[PDB]
């Protein structure tokens, strides 16, 4: 039994609200506890493929709470991966795009995009890739930054070694397929195919089939035979292809 | 994206721990507020048809804390309803039966059975009907208390007025069906049939179809033909029968 029809949703957004509180007290205490990392992980996981959870996160001042954990724990890369991992999930939500066009934010993840630790800059890239993928009209901050970041995206990826373990898990590749078509912005394209290549080669049982069943092959073959394609994007896309 | 495959179980049992802590903190400040009430509601909903959550609750000192909740707010009937609704979900998980064989726990539930609020009494009854259902074998507490609870369970159900609104929600009637076959212990069936009639009465669009789909009719049709049946248990049988018969 449960309390009333339609009440499970309110319970989940309440849980979000309480987790964010635990984040706010751990940050006031400057206390990098296991409870705090458990909490950032819970938030991260609850925003996976949940625009509703993501919008609740934004409306409870989450974006500013998290800019503040990034500034309070500058040397904590585990904390930085979970923060940015969630912000990557937010970045996937189109209607939340304007909410992320804040300058203290872009400027911060833009710093993290140049972290040499792929477990941190992979998600900073994901955020940026998703935002740029809208671009033109949608970019309401420094048009020089968008054009700058588009090059920093493309070049940070080239430097990335392959990760030790899996840094991330996906239930679906659908949020990547819009990126795959962004020929005019090759770093956007390059993060998506790099992302796909990474998870497929670490755990092909789960992901190679997922990739094929959601039509990913179509998109990858589409990059390949659209031969006016960035060569680094072509490189990875044909490497994902000849592996299936 | 999310942290790693199969990690939603660790995060949700972490949630159960953090909610229990908020209960502990609100109880400690005598703060009966929206946070406390949301947190009880959250624990209630999270234990719905979820033996892992029920077990994590018991393994993280849930039972002790919730009785400390009943003892701290003895007139807060909204708190009591939520507390007893969770404990009713736990009373459904047979693996957990023994963990609820604590006389101090049962004393609380027996006492709340006599509440003048059906919204509170209904859930004490539910914990009791399920526990008496497990059979005199699994009842590691007194037999003189097990039987008196059956007389009280049965006589309480017949005192209850029609509640104003739906008191509870369910996704499946399955946990009730074993209760329907307790011809030995009538008040246990009476809770089951009263509860089904309550939700069909208040929300037939939802429950009249759910009850039929899950094979509830044959369980009721068992009660209509078995002639050595409790009369009150039998009359609710037929009234639900005809109501479901559209």
């Amino acid at each position: 039994g449960y309390i009333n029809v339609g009440a499970q949703l309110g319970t989940e957004l309440f849980i979000v609200r309480q987790l964010l509180q635990i984040v706010k007290q751990k940050t006031n205490q400057n206390s990098v506890d296991t409870t705090l990392k458990f909490t950032l992980s819970a938030l991260w996981n609850l925003t996976d493929e949940s625009p509703t959870t993501c919008r609740h996160f934004i409306e409870n001042q989450g974006l500013e709470l998290f800019m503040r954990v990034l500034e309070s724990f500058p040397t904590e890369s585990s904390i930085q991966q979970k923060v940015l991992g969630l912000l990557n999930n937010i970045a996937e939500v189109q209607e939340l795009h304007s909410e992320l066009m804040w300058k203290d934010f872009i400027d911060h993840i833009s710093s993290l995009l140049h972290s040499v630790e792929v477990e941190v800059s992979y998600f900073a890239a994901g955020i940026i890739a998703h935002l740029i993928s809208r671009g033109e009209q949608a970019w309401t901050l420094s048009r020089s930054q968008r054009n700058s970041l588009l090059d920093d995206l493309h070049s940070a990826i080239l430097k990335w070694p392959t990760p030790e373990c899996e840094m991330v898990a996906y239930r679906s590749f659908n949020p990547f397929f819009p990126l795959l078509g962004c020929f005019t912005t090759p770093g956007v394209q390059l993060w998506a195919v790099w992302a796909m290549q990474h998870v497929c080669s670490k755990n092909p049982s789960r992901y190679c089939s997922m990739l094929i069943e959601e039509g990913g092959l179509q998109h990858l073959y589409n990059i390949k035979d659209h031969e006016h394609t960035d060569p680094h994007v072509q490189q990875i896309a044909v490497a994902i292809l000849d592996s299936l």
